[PDB]
DNA sequence: TGTACAGTGACAAATTATCTGTCGTCGGT
DNA sequence: ACAACGACATATAATTAGTCACTGTACATCTACGATACGTAGCGGC
DNA sequence: TGTACAGTGACTAATTATATGTCGTTGT
DNA sequence: GCCGCTACGTATC
């Protein structure tokens, strides 16, 4: 084991004592000790015994023997031990759970106990503040602790299962999460809508952003599936994005690492994982998600805080003009956000390295050039209805709609896996199991509405209105209920319901991409 | 105007110059004074001309003439005006409306213009911070400005009409406003309800709390009518409140001064005022009525922050246990809050005065003891249907 | 303070030209025989620059000495200490603790 | 930093008994001929007190001198400066500023 | 002239571990 | 012959612009919305 | 060993208003 | 054509 003490900058009295010690450092003759000790007593204006004591402290200890020594009672209160423990316990107990008691309130409890004990001289307010001083101080360091982070090139990710998985190359481990964007948006007229949701997908080996989905829709496994589709497929943008670089990323993960939200623990994402072959894993804590969490802070600082309609990070920062100053449509915010991610964010230097651009680290990081996946082969992203049973005459029933198709009647009594798109359920793909291998059977079409379209949400909402009204349900009556609601909304003086208008602007951006 | 300047913290070099000047205070003779200069040139390691300059700087300025004055460039920027105006106005435009542009983002706009103009020395980010520094301190100072206060027995409450009400005596001007309390309450089964609303009625002359209403109910002209009758009628509380002094406070205002809420600018309150004979007035800003707004902070600080289920003054300070740690019902919270107002708050020192309690100042401040109004004549609190036909 | 006010010996002083310095620190000089007019300085690099005279407000016309302003302040502090709530306040703070505990035992069961 | 870590010359140092001092300030002493190990001292009223040793992590085994670590640091700075806030990274800033500015629709009536 | 309470520098009074003499005692020359 | 002041040349620290290592703090679903009032327009019954 | 960017002390290079000499000139 | 009860627009805490 080891120990040492070193003097800090000497005080002026300690400097003088240093000159006296140097005056007493040379001699070898008892006569010269006596001479220089007596002149040192005169120089310090002290007794001869005092100079002897000074030399002895510098002999048995360092320069810290000729600096002053602090008192033994420094940092001990002179009030009784009962009172110091009473003040300490009263403060701590006053803060259990939701309660928040101030030192002044503690002082009132001190005075109340003093009346019970008939103590004419209890600790006053300043003494209570001093007694609680270190208790309040420690707290202020514990809240501020910095984490070292990772040093680079070697990285692993802690899962909620307690397992640590390494990250070895680009597209080894993707991560994803959603946020509100801190910007208010307007419709194509200039009336306010909502703050949109931004979903990002990001590669853990390179920190390069793989894809995004920006829209008014609340988070869902459908939103995660749209974001995976954009991440995975090769990307191209028209001149209206004004890009100078290309996003240039594509291909599919080996693992997908997420929060514990229902969106990512949904059966829909699990079916996407099993078809594309990328097992999912849940993060242990939000602090393990640093690679996906931090980019939202970076976007707030570099992008969103400069745009009209900025709402601040939270209500306490909200500019009073945030609703007076909203101007961007969703299509215009996406033009800005994609220019920023392609020309700026993915072109910045990767932290934890300093040598490499984030994209260059993705591209050089690849084990091999990934083979592009044809867009039609992302029909793996369709939801599966785990079974339906082929009724007599080849019918299937699904969400109240009745479907028939080109071969189904030969399979009556079997169970088939319907695979469907929630954006348009008027046609469904039917798959069956043969030799424990799922195979394609046919496309099934909702009888009598093959020329229409219906999202699953329209069919579900119209079905509730039919059940509430007490009317029967069939393909024609369900279709009539849907087109009648859109006609009734068209009679409204605003033609607005929040979702109908947010969907109109979102769909207008979605179908302007081509 | 007068124009004086005084030196401070003189000594560090200057004591050596001061001792030189002390040795030179008198032109003793043309023969001897020159010798004193040539001797002082041993204490300062400098020529006769440096000592003659020191003596002239002393005689024309006094003690500051010993101290080295700061350079004429101090606080000026060498980058040139173009860049100093470009940086200042870029910041200001980028923090217009809802935009909140940072100095780093301003530096990016500096590099962007310098690239357009083919400049080679666009100011560095460290110098951008320095150029924007003065206009950030101003913003921080302009938020921090303190205001003094009414001092002594004289008080003139400003209305939105620009007229000031001179508050002369107890019950001359009551004031009212509403706040959420910061505690989640539970039902009699222990399940979460909501945070109550508190209404107070304060007399401006005494700052005594003349009545309250506490409930889950919404601000309404009904809640204001209930706060008024509780303020006006004599008050009675049972022993389950454990009160040790009496809320002996009652009687009718001459004026009622309020915020712009629809409870107060309403036909119902106007019909209450016309029948009680008091005039309603509108508070010009939320800072003219500190007499009503500060009691609400005192209650957070003296009462509610020390109760279970406390929610903080805002969402960023919300104790995370508030929804799990709620215990009190509305009947407990009223039994605590009424005690606090009768035993503590109305019995504490009126802060403008320092030598009266709020209640003592109210009671002594009545121009006369008012006669209690029969509870039946508080029917005026009834709403009126104006014009229905038989 | 806003409007060019300073607080000295519990009196309030209004500066003649001081309102441009609201929120700034200043330092000030006074003759103890008559504190009714006070002299205010900006502190600066090694030097104090005279900024304005400032005048006391709300006081009587007769000139006010420093010791007299202390006298008014200690007499007023003695009244506040005399009038203070005391035992009645301690009783509230105890009974407020009790009620919380009986509810406390029922912490959602 | 948490777990008893310190940053010096861009290397990360882990202290042997240091972990209880997270969020505290410490001072530190080293021999420029070899900065693989650093001596950590607590600060007090007239004295520094020796607290514990700390060792560099993630580096090569060969003993690291101070001048050599400065060199490693300027090689990183030089490499980063080759991506010289390079023009793509700024060209966006005008167009972001000019999709805005152009859209003055906040209060446009007829 | 918002307002009024919790917290905070600047200073005075009570207490104490510590510095200084003075003399006595022990050891070295 | 001695003292004071300036014209001019010369060396000098004060101030600012720039560099770089160390570090504090937000990313972590989240205020547009609920609750009154007045003011005006409308549906069928009379 | 979370994360990565805006803001910040400690130090250094560039610019400059300013103190220091040396001598000439004027007044005494 | 006239009149008590509902319903929508606007403002403020
Ligand atoms: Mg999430
Ligand atoms: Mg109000």
């Amino acid at each position: 084991l080891e120990k040492n003490v070193i003097a800090t900058q000497l005080s002026e009295e300690a400097q003088v004592k240093l000159e006296v010690i140097q005056s007493l450092l040379e001699p070898c003759d008892r006569t010269t000790y006596g001479q220089k000790l007596r002149e040192a007593a005169e120089k310090l204006n002290v007794s001869l015994r005092t100079v002897q004591r000074l030399v002895k402290n510098w002999e048995q200890d360092g320069l810290v023997g000729l600096t002053q020594t602090s008192r033994a009672d420094k940092g001990k209160h002179r009030i009784g031990e009962f009172w110091e423990n009473f003040i300490t316990k009263t403060y701590k107990e006053g803060n259990k759970g939701s309660k928040r008691m101030t030192p002044k309130q503690v002082a009132l409890r001190v005075e109340a106990k003093a009346r019970e004990l008939k103590d004419s001289k209890p600790p006053n307010y300043k003494t209570v503040l001093r007694v609680l001083a270190p208790i309040l101080e420690k707290q202020q360091k514990a809240k501020s602790i910095r984490s070292p982070g990772w040093r680079g090139t070697t990285l692993s990710v802690k899962t909620r299962e307690g397992k640590d998985l390494s990250v070895d190359y680009s597209n080894h481990v993707w991560q994803c999460d959603h946020t509100r964007v801190d910007v208010l948006l307007v419709d194509q007229h200039g009336e306010i809508l909502s703050r949109p949701w931004l979903t990002t997908v990001i590669d853990t080996y390179s920190r390069c952003i793989m894809g995004i989905n920006l829209g008014f829709d609340a988070p869902s496994s459908g939103v995660v599936a749209l974001a995976l589709r954009h991440a995975i497929l090769p990307k191209r943008y028209g001149s209206e994005y004004k890009l100078h670089c290309e996003w240039g990323t594509y291909g599919k993960p080996e693992h997908f690492y997420t929060d514990g939200g229902k969106d990512f623990r949904s059966n829909h994402l699990s079916q996407i994982g099993a078809q594309l072959g990328f097992v999912c894993h849940l993060r242990d804590r939000p602090s393990e998600g640093g690679v996906v969490e931090r980019p939202f802070k970076t976007l707030n600082d570099q992008l969103f805080s400069t745009l009209p309609g900025y709402t601040g990070s939270n209500v306490q920062e909200r500019p009073e003009d945030a609703e007076k100053d909203a101007r961007l449509t969703l299509r215009e915010l996406e033009q800005l956000l994609v220019r920023y991610i392609v020309d700026r964010y993915n072109q910045s230097i990767d932290a934890r390295m300093g040598d490499q651009t984030r994209f260059e680290r993705w591209e050089a990081g690849l084990p091999t050039v990934p083979v592009p996946i044809p867009e039609r082969d992302l029909d793996i992203c369709l939801m599966k209805q785990s079974r339906r049973t082929v009724q007599r005459g080849g019918c299937l029933q699904f969400q109240n709609l009745m479907y028939r198709g080109e071969y189904l009647a030969g399979y009556a009594g079997e169970t088939v896996n319907l695979r469907f798109d929630p954006r348009d359920i008027t046609t469904i793909l039917v798959y069956r199991q043969e030799n424990n291998q799922e195979v394609f059977l046919t496309r099934a079409h909702a009888q009598g509405l093959e020329t229409e379209q219906l999202a699953l949400d329209e069919a579900e909402a119209a079905s509730r209105r039919l059940r509430t009204a007490g009317k029967t349900i069939s393909n024609q009556s369900l279709l009539q209920e849907v087109v009648d609601r859109d006609a009734l909304v068209a009679t409204k003086k605003s033609r607005k319901e929040r979702q109908k208008l947010e969907q109109t602007v979102l769909r207008s951006a979605a179908v302007d991409e081509s």
